[PDB]
């Protein structure tokens, strides 16, 4: 029996919070003046164009995996009708974020390029890997390692691609691109909080046994998808000198993302130690 | 096999053009000022504020159905990726659609008489009539009625309730909310051409035999609701002399929800004449 949503009888304030927050913050990419790196995109060499649209196509695959996917495999498990609401502004922004990539693509890209890109992403085996097995907790039957994956996904599996734009932004380059990207992160950010915030809720409700397994789970698979992660930007990022960055800003967003669940870092200091210059170009 | 979405790889360009049209109309009900209808919501009499509340419920079970049933029901059907994402918004502004009229009663009504329309909206049998009609064809297997009944949700079902707030804007009265009200006509009016289109397109692929039992199906669906809408209609507008005008209007836009389907006019003229004033309030 489908009842009208009543926004006046909220349950949980968070839910109006990240409701506000989300939609508040809509953009296109249309709106962010793509076109002004053209001048920058030229003066990468032949290996960086082809690392960023690798990158990019990545990007794309995980964000049509959660529009797709992700968001709408939590509505079944919401707490309350609001949240079911939130989650479809999840899901439509996903395809935003999936969107721009194609409109980075179009302006400043050669199709034959980008297909190859393309191309690449299907055949590369860390990113097919990481998409795997997060989809396969999505198709399971278990709500709360859903909503750990789906952590995963939005505040660590993105962040050594998203770490490229932030990296050029702080040298003076592709500067439109990675105000786009930051749009991105805006909206990520706040997925991975208020996803991992329901966890929370829901596990208020089960068993210390049953806990204890999620935390022991949850661990687990950080740990082998941060270890295909490396591979991943091994695979990537091998013609610069720029591996081991990509890696502490690993770690670094993996604290995060562990954080949204409520439970302690594992990466220590000395791994997660990120560039001030980077750091400054995700909050300018 | 989940692929990274393309959107320079278009195979309809319909759908990009939903995506832009659609995006391009965002809006949410905080841009609009409706608390400057405080003063014409003091002219209105105890009759005509409780019509208004129990009008705008039924609209907000509507919309509430089309976000988390309807549209994510047509998600499976889509002819290609775009169309899905064109979906995911489409599902999420019907979110909008119904928080919108949260927006209303907050600004305008007490809560006690807000409850207490919500309550009848439970308990109205031709409103849960409608609701359960279009319910039974989301859950079945057939995805070409399931497109027939968003249609005739998005271009006929609404339209007894939106009767109203037209009527008071040609009368100069709840003319925010009345701006508000044609912001979600502008999107209801796009959503029913392009499921519409598609359901035209889906069509072009089934055999002859079939298509002559859909049609047949369409009128008698499109009758059936035509008949319960004039008895939900009847128990609305029971005391005030606008039933007449109300059903003209729902003859007129049954003919629309026909025509976004490929097919004739139903009704004559002299069935669907809606007043001028009607009609300038919604094109002003």
């Amino acid at each position: 029996r489908i009842s009208a949503i009543n926004w006046n009888k909220i349950s949980d304030d968070k839910d109006l919070e990240v409701w506000n927050r989300l939609t508040s913050n809509f953009w296109l990419p249309e709106k962010v003046p793509l076109s002004n790196d053209i001048p920058a995109w030229q003066t990468l060499t032949v290996v960086e164009q082809q690392l960023t649209m690798r990158v990019f196509t990545g990007l794309t695959l995980l964000d049509t995996l959660q529009n797709v996917i992700g968001a709408p495999s939590l509505m079944p498990d919401a707490l309350t009708p609001h949240e079911e609401a939130v989650l479809s502004n999840i899901s439509f922004m996903e395809a935003v974020h999936a969107r721009s990539y194609s409109s980075i693509f179009s302006t400043l890209c050669q199709t034959k390029d980008v297909d190859a890109a393309y191309a690449w992403s299907e055949e590369n085996a860390p990113l097919q890997r990481k998409a795997q097995i997060i989809q396969q907790h999505y198709r399971g039957d278990d709500p709360l390692k859903k909503k750990i994956a789906s952590v995963f996904l939005e505040s660590f599996l993105f962040y050594s691609g998203f770490w490229l734009p932030m990296y050029f932004s702080s040298r003076g380059k592709l500067t439109n691109t990675a105000d786009l990207i930051r749009l991105i992160i805006r909206d990520e950010a706040v997925h991975g909080y208020y996803i991992g915030y329901k966890y929370q809720k829901n596990m208020e409700k089960i068993s210390l046994g049953q806990r204890e397994e999620l935390k022991s789970f949850a661990f687990d698979l950080l740990l082998e998808l941060y270890d295909n992660e490396l591979q991943y930007t091994d695979e990537l990022y091998a013609e610069t000198p720029w591996a081991d960055d990509v890696k502490a800003f690993l770690c670094y967003n993996a604290n995060k993302a562990l954080m949204n669940l409520g439970y302690e870092p594992l990466f220590p200091a000395e791994m997660a130690e990120v560039n001030p210059a980077i750091l400054a170009a995700l909050s300018p």
